[PDB]
């Protein structure tokens, strides 16, 4: 049978193709995580048919506990994988089966070069320069939950004023950067992808964590392992770095 | 319900302790590995015996197809975990159940600081200056199987002579790198390790792929799972990078 993917838009991981005609199933879209589906189909011998996740989100709880995004298309059995910039966490791991990581990350900051900011204690203690993260996403996440002072404290800073610091998608994260005086903290990967191709922008210090993503799963799923494999020969060959080079390419800045 | 935990001497994650007196039990043991077993047991609440691997090995196949090591350990149902530097990879993970990367890393090059060699390719293209790395670690096994044109000549040279440039261990390539022109590609976790004890050496290059240690236990384990999520949670309160941080600094340089 085909297999049900569940995926999201973001560059680069998925995009839609670029015709001079209206475009129909999985031909509607390219990206990192297309290759990366495609390599997997061919490896397990699988066909597939991609899906947007409806509500077009991650997958985060309600008040009631209740899952959406992604995440709850796995929990439902409405998608039999999920291939998409989905973060390994703590919370979606008990709820769902990931596979390994087919590329592994990290938070950090996005923001303006030519400045004396170098780190999130930097950030953090101070006021004049704002910053936030995308609503919702595992970054966010990251620092509701954290301990760590710094990092309380930070999150003390973004949840006040309604939130009025955090921002609803990578897009307008990247454009606020860009406009006004604000830093984003955002995932290594995606931080890489802008600062290649907007040489006004930088990264502010290195990784405060370490994470992966990985083809979703329900738990439970026989996919879940033969996924895994696949990917684990995928990076043991250089074609998960190569399918990355692919991808990011980018001028670069001096 | 005591867990039988296989494992191998390998600073700075297994090491024994230092003491006057005999020691016994996992009171001989000391390190990053045993810190992290013990964050694991807590949040799992389980026990555990340390075992040393009786044959010293990691975990391969010879060409009967047949396992050793750790691994072996694991397939014969001889040990629930195995906790150290083992490294995920594809043969492997097909025997036995890995956890989640409790570390991520990357082969990289191990040299003497001070010198024109950059990367890799700088020593596959050559030929006067020797490297290697340790025998049937996934490092060789890495090399071995490569298709990719630089590491396959790379492999061409290491088992040329008879193997003569590899070594038999960790502390083998080290000493051999400080006293010969010798390069050792080895993982950059221990390189780390190496260069903040060793003034005098440094990491060529940056990685040249991608992996990471896990926990392993045998195929259907149902411990499996439940480690991958004790795992996620240490590191997202930064607790193993703290481990990391306290068994890696070293005096200065
Ligand atoms: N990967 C995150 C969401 C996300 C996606 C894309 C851009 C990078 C990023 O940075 N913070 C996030 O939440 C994100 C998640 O799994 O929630
Ligand atoms: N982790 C490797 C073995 C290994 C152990 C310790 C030192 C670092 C290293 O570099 N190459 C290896 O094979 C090694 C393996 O699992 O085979
Ligand atoms: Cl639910
Ligand atoms: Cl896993």
């Amino acid at each position: 049978r085909t297999l049900i993917v569940t995926t999201i838009l973001e560059e680069p991981y998925v995009m839609y193709r670029k015709s001079d005609k209206p475009l129909y199933g999985n031909d509607r879209f390219e990206g990192y995580c297309l290759d990366l589906l495609k390599e997997l189909s061919n490896i397990l011998g699988f066909l597939y048919d991609v899906k947007l996740v409806p509500d077009g989100k991650y997958g985060a709880q309600n008040d009631k506990g209740e899952w959406n995004g992604m995440v709850k298309e796995l929990i439902d059995h409405r998608a039999d994988l999920a291939v998409a910039p989905l973060t390994i966490t703590y919370v979606r791991e008990k709820v769902i089966d990931f596979s390994k990581p087919f590329m592994t990350l990290g938070i950090s900051i996005l923001y303006r070069k030519g400045t004396p900011i170098d780190s999130a204690d930097d950030l953090a203690k101070q006021t004049k320069i704002e910053y936030g993260a995308v609503r919702d996403g595992s970054t966010m996440t990251f620092f509701k939950k954290s301990k760590i002072s710094t990092y309380e404290k930070m999150w003390a800073f973004m949840s006040s004023r309604q939130q009025s610091a955090l921002v609803k998608n990578s897009d307008e994260g990247i454009q606020r950067v860009l406009t006004t005086d604000y830093a984003l903290l955002m995932e290594s990967t995606s931080i890489e992808y802008v600062t290649q191709r907007n040489c006004n922008l930088t990264q502010i210090g290195g990784l405060i964590d370490s994470k992966g993503y990985g083809v979703g799963t329900p738990i439970g799923s026989p996919y879940r392992d033969k996924i895994t494999i696949a990917i684990l020969q995928l990076q043991e060959e250089g074609k998960l770095h190569m399918m990355k080079e692919k991808w990011w390419r980018g001028n670069g800045c001096p």
